[PDB]
């Protein structure tokens, strides 16, 4: 089984409101709140916040500079949820198919993220992506603690 998912939730001091906008609607802001990571958002195709908009990144791990290129496959605006699927890119040389789903929860009480990937690796040797995981938990605490007075 080449097949795999990954779930990781964390509690964030900041608003989940904000926190999807970003994700949703002004993904480019990543760049400016974790800029060791990202380095770049570029939208391709389509509008900012719409199921189907393609997307680039650039970004940084472990030192190495690596690029992606995303179609947002899915939105749940009630759910505060959204689908990225992985077309191009480095991680496509380890992995057939790569999916990442972000979503908010913001009841009112508190506030989480969950972070869930859905991969298949090319090969039974493929690591499991725990370091692109770090990476996500990573973003999320920098854009937390962005800018705190
Ligand atoms: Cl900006
Ligand atoms: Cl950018
Ligand atoms: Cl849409």
């Amino acid at each position: 089984d080449l097949s795999g998912k990954m779930v990781k939730q964390v509690e964030i001091l900041s608003d989940g409101i904000v926190f999807y906008e970003i994700f949703r609607y002004r993904l480019y802001l990543i760049s400016e709140m974790s800029p060791v990571n990202i380095q770049g958002v570029d939208l391709l195709e389509g509008n900012w916040g719409t199921v189907g908009s393609v997307i680039f990144f650039k970004y940084t791990i472990d030192g190495k500079e690596k690029t992606a290129k995303d179609i947002v496959e899915a939105i749940d605006e009630e759910t505060k949820s959204v689908t990225f699927k992985i077309v191009e890119g480095d991680l496509m040389e380890l992995y057939k198919t790569f999916i990442i789903i972000v979503q908010v929860d913001t009841k009112g009480e508190h506030n989480s993220v969950t972070w869930t990937f859905h991969y298949e690796k090319l090969k039974e040797d493929v690591e499991e992506p725990n370091t692109l995981m770090n990476f996500c938990i990573e973003i999320t605490k920098d854009i937390e603690t962005y800018h705190l007075k």
